[PDB]
């Protein structure tokens, strides 16, 4: 009917868009799948410990936590598509089960659900503005560092990053979410003057976290063809040890080794022997693994020897030792 | 050195993350590539026309425009990855030149750059909160609609949507950015009482826009194997004409035709002959193209005959006829 048609259309356009709980569940599949991954208690533990200094009431702390989890999980769903990763914590990656399209859309949807939860942290307009700014700033930083990490890898050998370039990329990429969490808590703290800001400390933790992630991905494989897959090699990633090896070989004039490192990265290979060959070049030829192990210990020592509490404000050590499960 | 190392690390963590204009350019490549696509003046046209009623000052209108262009472009970069599209406005899609990883990251980065421009629309804390809420809500709506469109396509034949389901998906998917633009403008209007909200009107524009897009994707191919490629068929899309046909064949018990349409969609084919074959079922068996043409005219009529200005508040007609270049 021309009349019934028009009446139904009129009703449609005069109401909010219709969305059912059934709809909500269908599009949530990729997210529900990655929730089966653990490590959630470790992240919560770091938030709970920082809260000994910030004192956010429990209800508010739970919301900060929900925001953090959504952003962290969304980042991993996108990152696995970006890295072409087959597994995440021993399980099949969501994009391989539900497809790349649904996974990208669900991860992006969850970023906006996280943004929505921010307005539940306060009713004070000045504070709210500040919270959304922190959220906006650090997601911008995360995307900038992720953008460089990806560009270096996909356009190699166009740019061979230096250690400093790598470190600035990580301050953006990994620091983004650490700082996002910490800044929200500091903005919300009802506590008078809980001492100097912990941003430097959280930046340091983000850097130790990333470099250790890079280091263990190779070391675990070197120690066992089944402890890890050294998937970072398959991905062609300009990891901390690889950056050291590429610059070391350049510097010492090891032309053949420089080029062979690049060649293997460019193969995107899953061959275990070829991955082990590159790892042993880093072990014996460039000593990049030892150099990295020592760099990490030095970073950790800047905290463990922080007597004048210039970074620190106990549980510290445990968190640092389990930094890999964040 | 252990001393200098620590010193360089302390400096790094006590500063904001380092990001250069050169870094900014690398990450912007996938985005600058789509900027070579036209239609921007048409979208600006619609904003300019609507501004006759809203009267936002030129500077503020320019920022709304920038926000609109970033969201529109980002959503197109992501959509082409989600639909595996080889071309966008006669040109090679960005993910095919810069890779899916850089394109996803850059598109997401730009959503956040747009979010940042929102805080430059006003300094009034109450209005600002409302602007962010508009931004947040409509982007959530765009992702819900997109998630469902993708779900139906990727899970076909699990769910065959009805016309109403399709129309609710469109209110979310397409209406999201039309409403986002209009709501921002209505929230910012200094103008006293610029008449009833134009949201119902913009909703209708979005529906007409989407159904015409689905319609032309097939009609252009039916009229020329080089005017268009009917990529929607290759994508397996549950487009308006396809939804009508699947339900028309179910309804009349034409079991073989119902199944043949599904088989073609499920092929994900680029074979012109097979695509023409689907088009002829829609033209001769279900008459879905005429039905759709007629449905569109009826929608348009609702505006063309809106004498009591229930939806309208001249350039209306031109806008309606060039709705496809938005
Ligand atoms: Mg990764
Ligand atoms: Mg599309």
């Amino acid at each position: 009917t021309k009349n019934k048609m028009e009446a139904k259309i009129d009703e449609l356009i005069n109401n909010d868009p219709v969305w059912s709980s059934q709809n909500e569940s269908l599009i949530s599949k990729p997210y529900n799948h990655i929730l089966l991954k653990p490590g959630k208690n470790f992240r919560l533990n770091l938030i709970v410990q920082i809260n000994r200094v910030m004192n956010l009431p429990k209800d508010q702390l739970a919301i900060v936590s929900q925001i953090v989890e959504l952003l962290h999980n969304s980042s991993l769903l996108i990152d696995d598509i970006e890295d072409n990763a087959p597994l995440r914590r021993g399980q099949t990656t969501s994009h391989l089960i539900f497809g790349v399209p649904s996974t990208i859309n669900t991860a992006n949807y969850m970023y906006f659900r996280a943004m929505q939860l921010v307005s539940q942290l306060t009713t004070k307009e000045p504070l709210y503005h500040n919270l959304i700014t922190i959220f906006n700033e650090e997601l911008i930083n995360l995307h900038r560092g992720q953008g460089l990490d990806i560009y270096w890898r996909d356009f190699l050998p166009e740019i061979i990053p230096t250690q400093e370039m790598y470190l600035n990329m990580v301050m953006n990429k990994t620091g983004g979410l650490f700082r996002l969490t910490l800044r929200l808590m500091e903005a919300l703290s009802p506590s008078s003057h809980h001492g100097h800001s912990l941003v430097p400390f959280i930046n340091l933790l983000g850097i130790i976290y990333q470099i250790r992630d890079d280091y263990l991905n190779l070391k675990d494989f070197q120690m066992s063809s089944e402890k890890g897959f050294a998937e970072d090699i398959t991905e062609g990633k300009l990891s901390f040890p690889i950056v050291h090896a590429l610059n070391f070989t350049k510097t010492k004039g090891q032309t053949e080794q420089h080029n062979e490192i690049l060649r293997i990265l460019l193969l995107r290979t899953s061959d275990k022997d070829i991955k082990l060959k590159l790892i042993q070049i880093l072990e014996f030829d460039t000593n990049s693994l030892a150099y990295t192990k020592n760099f990490i210990n030095q970073l950790v020592n800047m905290i463990k020897n922080d007597n004048e509490n210039k970074y620190l404000p106990d549980e510290l050590l445990y968190i640092i030792d389990h930094l890999s499960e964040l």
